[PDB]
């Protein structure tokens, strides 16, 4: 056994979505971290927040680390505000935790 | 045994890779799909390209579904020219083909 780190991935929504659903979907890819403990949070402009917020249980990949994804279910309006967003995942087994900023548009 | 057919996101690449890196990835999330069997291809304005594709392997899901994932690693300069990018997942043991579309920013 020897802990790795998660790295993260802070995705925009397709344009589709904004522009048919008027809804802001923000994907937080954590990917490369064993085990497969890990927290995953969000934060509006350094202030945190849980609403619409869905997380996924971990999936095994097939070089033996683990994934997970982290879901901010924002609306267009509130995406279109220009606020700051955080994805930060916490990994206990390896002690550390990173984090990914997406500005809006 | 009852195979599911997959379902797809296409989603942009983050703004900070397009303003520091230069380049533009395209990230296709192929989920829900059962058995694994998969077979992801891209096109460039319904012309097939393979160029700079990164394929992964299935990962297993917690509900026992399959997830997989395609990378299109375009430059900046060519995301930026308004071209019309097709990820399409071909999925045999379920006999189903999905799409999904992305367009430019
Ligand atoms: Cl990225
Ligand atoms: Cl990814
Ligand atoms: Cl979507
Ligand atoms: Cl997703
Ligand atoms: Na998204
Ligand atoms: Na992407």
């Amino acid at each position: 056994v020897e802990p790795t780190k998660p790295h993260l991935r802070l995705l925009p929504p397709s344009p589709e979505e904004i522009q048919s659903t008027s809804s802001a979907t923000l994907t937080c890819l954590i990917r490369g971290f064993y085990p497969d403990k890990v927290s995953v949070s969000w934060q509006k402009d350094d202030v945190s927040v849980s609403a619409n917020v869905t997380n996924f249980p971990t999936a095994l990949e097939q070089d033996l680390t683990f994934s997970t994804r982290s879901l901010l279910n924002l609306t267009a309006v509130e995406w279109k505000s220009g606020a700051k967003y955080t994805c930060t995942a916490s990994h206990p087994p390896s002690q550390s935790t990173v984090k990914r900023v997406i500005r809006n548009q």
